[PDB]
């Protein structure tokens, strides 16, 4: 019963956004995606900061455990899933930023059970529900065969797993996906649909500072009157997986908790000076430090899209209100769509302004499907006894 509301858990908003997994509206989530992992060319997965996944000690935490345990968010998360029965957390694995290795781990039979065996491993002494591939992405067509393998390989390593370790508790498995056709026209898209729980359509960054004028980030649909302004649609995403013969129900619409900025510039489709300032790095701003004072927020409902105007700094930032959040999932429901999906957990507003409530509360209901609260194969004795 009910809809996904799966989010963007970065183990990294520990620091300086200072965001820790107790923070999250665990009673509104159905899958945090927990990001990222890296991998090695030859397929091996590991922790990019073991201190934040396992060593970091909050104020309930003890220094002298009886065995040997795990703390940082994953002790965390454990605690939430046991509050929190429809919240499954996704062992991200790759992202943008790390997805160079995943050729090679693709490229033959010992590099994707390598993957899979991994993978698997962290899932299974986490206490995690699934992993979330995100190569991004696959270039050749010898690529996109690889990438069926390579989930097929670790579909088969959590249903061995399970069947052993688990009493068939159905482990999941997810990817983000591209938006942009230069990338989803060289995936094998019905076969991915076939494979996987879940497709998570990252339906965002569709504008930058890479576009020679302003543009919507994350519209759902072309922008006839100023098609500059829409480089990418959602609509055109979406209509091209379901073509594909990927389930609509499988199909979680990604959507940004952020704004991307461009300044000194007209409006939509217009040439910009700079993507000036940002919260967290240049270019882009938290959404819950939007809208700014100055701005006025403006909805272009034929494009589908939401951004704030400031006439007098000529500056425009592209990102989603509540309302828009509302206007997406009005046209996922229409569509079937198996829920939202956000990037990233630690920028959203509290109360009724948050977009994951939003989302939830457009929705309907929330995933019904149960998590896992056993894993007696961890080597984590913590985990394995359920924090109990």
């Amino acid at each position: 019963t009910g809809s996904i509301n799966a989010v963007y858990f970065t183990n990294w908003g520990i620091y300086g956004r200072n965001f820790q997994p107790a923070d999250l509206q665990a009673s509104k989530i159905l899958h945090v995606l927990y990001s990222f992992m890296n991998l090695r060319v030859d397929g091996t997965v590991y922790s990019g900061d073991t201190y934040a996944d396992l060593e970091k000690h909050y104020s309930d935490d003890s220094w002298n455990d009886i065995g040997t345990n795990a703390y940082g968010c994953v002790k965390q998360l454990y605690k939430l899933k046991k509050a929190n029965r429809s919240l499954k957390i996704m062992l991200s694995i790759g992202g943008w930023t790390w997805s160079t290795n995943f050729p090679a781990a693709a490229s033959t039979e010992a590099t994707r059970a390598t993957f899979a065996k991994t993978a698997v491993e962290f899932m299974k002494d986490w206490g995690f529900d699934g992993i979330d591939v995100d190569w991004e992405y696959p270039a050749s067509e010898t690529d996109a065969n690889n990438m069926v393998l390579l989930l097929q390989r670790v579909r088969q390593e959590l249903d061995s797993y399970s069947a052993t370790y688990a009493n068939g508790y159905h482990f999941q498995l997810s990817i983000a996906a591209p938006a942009g056709p230069s990338h989803y026209n060289v995936l094998k898209l019905a076969q991915l649909g076939s494979v996987l729980d879940n497709i998570n359509l990252m339906a965002y960054d569709y504008a930058g500072s890479w576009d020679s004028v302003s543009g919507h980030q994350t519209n759902l649909y072309p922008s006839t009157s100023n098609p500059s302004s829409t480089p990418f649609s959602t609509k055109a995403a979406v209509d091209a997986y379901i073509a594909a013969g990927v389930p609509a129900s499988k199909i979680i619409l990604g959507m940004p908790i952020y704004g991307r900025a461009f300044v000194g510039t007209d409006g939509p489709g217009k040439p910009y000076s700079t993507i000036g300032e940002g919260s967290w790095e240049s270019g882009i701003w938290d959404y819950k430090v939007l809208p700014k004072a100055g701005a006025t927020v403006i909805t272009d409902s034929a494009a589908g899209a939401t951004y704030s105007y400031d006439s007098s700094s000529r500056t425009m930032i592209s990102y989603d209100t509540p309302d828009m959040v509302r206007t997406k999932v009005s046209y996922a429901k229409g569509l079937g769509l198996g829920g939202s999906m956000f990037w990233e957990a630690s920028a959203d507003k509290t109360g009724s302004d948050s977009l994951i409530g939003t989302a939830l509360s457009s929705m309907g209901s929330h995933d019904s499907t149960q998590n896992c609260l056993s894993y007696p194969n961890s080597k984590f004795d913590n985990i394995k006894n359920s924090l109990s």
